[PDB]
Formats: structure tokens, sequence, C-alpha cells
């Protein structure tokens, strides 16, 4: 009776990935820290989100990623070029439901600009969501639309 979804949290170190998988699954906003499950009503669909929180089994049967960098992080969102090549060879397709995802957002510090990351999203033809862990900005958004892009691509 729930539709599963398996979704892979990708990108560098430090970038935000725990933080973010840990605002879904527990609403509450982690300084310092494997497989998480939530079920979640999405367009009145119940679905049972299996996610893997990286950092090889979820990487070639993952339906969906999320490939973070962090807004202060420029060599962060350089190695985003990285994670996806790995993406397309390990699921061996240039069209993998995928969504950028730019967070830490609420930090001042920003060396990757908007626009920057607009145009990589725009190359790679997937959504760009911004996001903060720390104030929960963006993060329903970025997993709702990943499982949206699941649908948009297959049954
Ligand atoms: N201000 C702010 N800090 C954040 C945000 N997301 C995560 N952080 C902080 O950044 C650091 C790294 O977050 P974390 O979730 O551990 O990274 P990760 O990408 O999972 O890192 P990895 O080592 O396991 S591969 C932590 O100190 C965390 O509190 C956010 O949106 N805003
Ligand atoms: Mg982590």
């Amino acid at each position: 009776h729930m539709t599963e979804y398996k979704l892979v949290v990708v990108g560098a170190g430090g970038v935000g990935k725990s933080a973010l998988t840990i605002q879904l699954i527990q609403n509450h906003f982690v300084d310092e820290y494997d497989s998480y499950r939530k079920q979640v009503v999405i367009d009145g669909e119940t679905c049972l989100l299996d996610i893997l929180d990286t950092a090889d089994q979820y990487m070639r049967t993952g339906e969906g990623f999320l490939c973070v960098f962090a807004i202060n992080n420029t060599k962060s969102f350089e190695d985003i070029h990285h994670y996806r090549e790995q993406i397309k060879r390990v699921k061996d397709s240039e069209d993998v439901p995928m969504v950028l995802v730019g967070n830490k957002s609420d930090l001042p510090s920003r060396t990757v600009d908007t626009k920057q990351a607009q145009d990589l999203a725009r190359s790679y033809g997937i959504p760009f969501i911004e996001t903060s862990a720390k104030t929960r900005q963006g993060v329903d958004d970025a997993f709702y639309t990943l499982v949206r892009e699941i649908r948009k691509h297959k049954e």
C-alpha cells in the first residue's frame, strides 16, 4: 500500500548531506555528527523514502540523486561534475533523476553565486534548489522535487 523511492544524497565532505537528511527525518538541525526511511504524502501518494546519505548498492539501485554543494565552498560546487559523471557511469545513462542542491544559504560567506548554479543545472537539464539545513528552507522542496523527477522518468 505505499510506493518506495530510493534516493541517494551525494556531494563533497562537509556540504550538509547528513544535516539535510536529518532535517527531513527528525525536523531538527544537528551541529555535529547510513540508510533512513521516511513515510510522507506527496501529491496525495503515500511514499516510503529510502535515503542513503553517502560518506555502491544504492549507487546502482538508486532511483534519484540529490547532488549537494554548499554555497560557501567553491570546491564543493566544482566537484558536482565528478559526482554527476559517476552517476551517469554507474547508471549507464545520460538522464538520471537528479536535483542540484545548493545548501548553507543562511551563511553570509557566499562564493558560488546563484547564476553559476542555475547555469550548471540548466546545462545538465535538472532543477536547482537552494536550501538551508539550519533554517529548513528548501529542504522538503528538494526531496519532493526529486520524487517528482523520478516519477517523470518512469512508472
Ligand atoms: N549554517 C549551516 N551549517 C550547516 C548547514 N548544513 C550543514 N551545516 C554544517 O556543516 C557541517 C557539515 O555538515 P554535515 O551534514 O555533517 O556534512 P556532510 O556533507 O554530511 O559530510 P560528510 O563528512 O558526512 S561526506 C556541520 O558542522 C553542519 O552543522 C546549513 O544549511 N547551514
Ligand atoms: Mg555525513
